[PDB]
Formats: C-alpha cells, structure tokens, sequence
C-alpha cells in the first residue's frame, strides 16, 4: 500500500538505541546502519523540527504509551521531508517496556 519504514528502539538502554532499520529506512534517510544502529533516532531532527511535538514523544516514551506526531526530519543531505511517526511500546510479560518499535511515513506527499 503505502510507502512506509520500520525500526526498533532498544528500551533496555537508557536512550532507546535503534537495533535494526528496514532497507526503506536507510533509503528515505540516507544514512547508513553503520550511522543509524546504536543511535538514538534523533539525529534525523533539525532546525524547524517542532519542539512541542518532539515534546509529545518524550513524554509517551518515559510513560511508556503509544504515540503519532508529525515532525519536520531531514536525510543525510540536509534536505527535509515530513515524518509521520508511529512509535509503540511493547512490553514483557511483566508489564516492562522492553523495545518501542516505530512506523515513519514521509508525508510530503
Ligand atoms: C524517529 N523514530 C523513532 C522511532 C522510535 C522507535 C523511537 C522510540 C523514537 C523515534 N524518534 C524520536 C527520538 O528517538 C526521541 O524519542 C524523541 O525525539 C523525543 O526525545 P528527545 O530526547 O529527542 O527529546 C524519531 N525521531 C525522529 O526525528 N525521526 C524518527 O524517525
């Protein structure tokens, strides 16, 4: 259907690291696994992301809920595109928070 990206963020480390991307990530973003693993996803953030929104992500991360905010990232080039961001907890049998796996669309349409 849709054109979309999956990755999974490691909520054992203290800064949820990416620990796998799909090809489509590495594509859309240009960068590298050797840029991308071990990282927190941040780094595709820039000038005009909107800190309010980055602000919503924060905080269902450390409360460990499921979140979509729409941010402003920009690939390897420097050049933007609009991410739609899907991020979900998955959590242990034990109701701890052990991956966050997101979906990412660029919706510059
Ligand atoms: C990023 N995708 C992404 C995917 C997952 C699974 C998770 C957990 C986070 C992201 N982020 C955001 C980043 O890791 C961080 O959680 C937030 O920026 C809020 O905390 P900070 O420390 O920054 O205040 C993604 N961010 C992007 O910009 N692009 C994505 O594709």
């Amino acid at each position: 259907g849709l054109r979309h990206t999956f990755v999974v963020a490691d909520a054992t480390l203290p800064d949820c690291p990416l620990v796998y991307a799909s090809e489509g990530f590495y594509a859309m973003t240009g960068y590298g696994p050797d840029e991308v693993l071990g990282h927190n996803c941040r780094f595709l953030q820039g000038e005009g992301t909107d800190p309010k929104e980055v602000q919503k992500i924060r905080d269902a991360i450390k409360k460990g809920e499921a979140c979509s905010v729409r941010l402003l990232n920009y690939r390897k080039d420097g050049t933007p595109f609009w991410n739609l961001l899907t991020v979900t907890p998955i959590k242990t049998p034990d109701g701890r928070v052990s991956k966050f796996v997101g979906v990412q669309v660029d919706v510059t349409s």
